[PDB]
């Protein structure tokens, strides 16, 4: 149960105004961002207020006034990401001004590799609606795409993660397709890196929703490139491992 | 996905805390325990780091210090409501301290219904668990069911209501059940008020999630009492109307 949800969200980015019309982001606006990226975890209604509330002008203003600001960067690209998991939103998204924003942002150094993975995690989601809802002229789809693959190749599978999941459900969706390869092999790669560092955490999260059937599918299909039916098997030998 | 849950938390009881020092429930104050309700909706894992930051102790603090401030204690039972939801956590509810906090607040007239509501669904979640969770000799399991029933007696059935759901499992779950008729009658109860006053937002999401076939089940069970088959009924059939 919850009360006033709309009015935290508020709070959050009126906070975040003040912030920036102050030219500071101290502790204070990466607390907000941190909360509203917490707040939208797996709870679309939370996202469609940020959208609601002009929270994109916030972020475009953020991103322009402090373009060195990791923390915030990584922040605000989580709550990017959860926003891009809810289908009704996505054509929100779907601007020039957006799109190269995100496109931008995969060749981001900031906080290791969490900016460009979660912008990665944005654009895959993106483009699993198909070429239909690609309505943008510049940058055009097949370039976005060759800078996702050449971005998830680009980190280390290695990575120790500052990005918390509850769920894989959004992840496991990506792959029982053939709409979007980048998409799968975003999400493969997403669930390779966690199983390898975190194990404890992540084995049983995956195998308890069902991602082993879902990553022998993947080898069993023609439309996954050869790199992510390699990766989807490391991910079943590390699941394996860990339950004997 | 997310970032820093503790942190969140963390801070959240640090402001509440600095609030009670200063003597002062003002809306900064309510605000932080808004944000502790919201955040705890459906996410076990906030529950429990409420619990393990001693948040019990601030939240008998302020009852004892802001014992008339009728939207901080709709806010703070709102909270303990969810954390009553996680089986593994209401073992640490069961103290005569407490429990006699939860009972006694069964008669609260604070807020319309709502922390007499909130504190009637944290009763109701523990004694699902039966007896032997009982094991506190003041007071005495008994008094307390007592207690319940005239409470939910007590309230309107057309109330307004501030309190919101994004799913009815919590509740629905204490109706397959014949360990505490008060239990499901306060779960029976939630759904007639809710389907009654808000039927646009909750018809649906009951039907959705499988709420009929339950609530023909209690109509259908020897240890229900006649009241709560009487409400399930009512529900049916506003849902019923709703659906045609």
């Amino acid at each position: 149960g919850a009360g006033n949800k709309m009015g935290f969200v508020v709070t959050m980015l009126k906070l975040i105004q003040k912030k920036l019309l102050d030219k500071t982001c101290d502790q204070v606006m990466e607390f907000s961002w941190s909360a509203l990226w917490n707040i939208t975890d797996e709870t679309p209604d939370n996202c469609e207020m940020f959208l609601n509330f002009n929270g994109m002008k916030l972020f475009l203003d953020c991103l322009k006034e402090f373009p060195e600001k990791q923390e915030l960067h990584r922040n605000m690209l989580g709550l990017l990401g959860n926003v891009a998991e809810v289908k009704e939103l996505r054509p929100q998204l779907m601007t020039s001004q957006f799109i190269s924003v995100f496109s931008n942002l995969l060749e981001s150094k900031a906080d290791g590799i969490e900016v460009s993975y979660n912008a990665c995690g944005v654009l895959s989601h993106i483009m699993f609606d198909g070429p239909e809802a690609w309505g943008v002229c510049e940058p055009q789809r097949e370039e976005v795409e060759e800078r996702m693959w050449a971005a998830i190749q680009s980190w280390d599978i290695n990575s120790r993660r500052n990005i918390n999941y509850r769920s894989f459900e959004p992840i496991l969706r990506l792959l029982p397709q053939g709409i979007s390869p980048v998409s799968q092999h975003w999400a493969t790669w997403a669930l390779y890196n966690l199983v390898s560092v975190y194990p404890d955490k992540y084995c049983p999260l995956l195998i308890k929703e069902g991602g082993m059937p879902l990553l022998r599918d993947i080898i069993k299909m023609a439309t996954a490139r050869q790199e992510t039916k390699e990766m989807a098997r490391k991910v079943i030998e590390h699941c394996s491992n860990f339950k004997e």
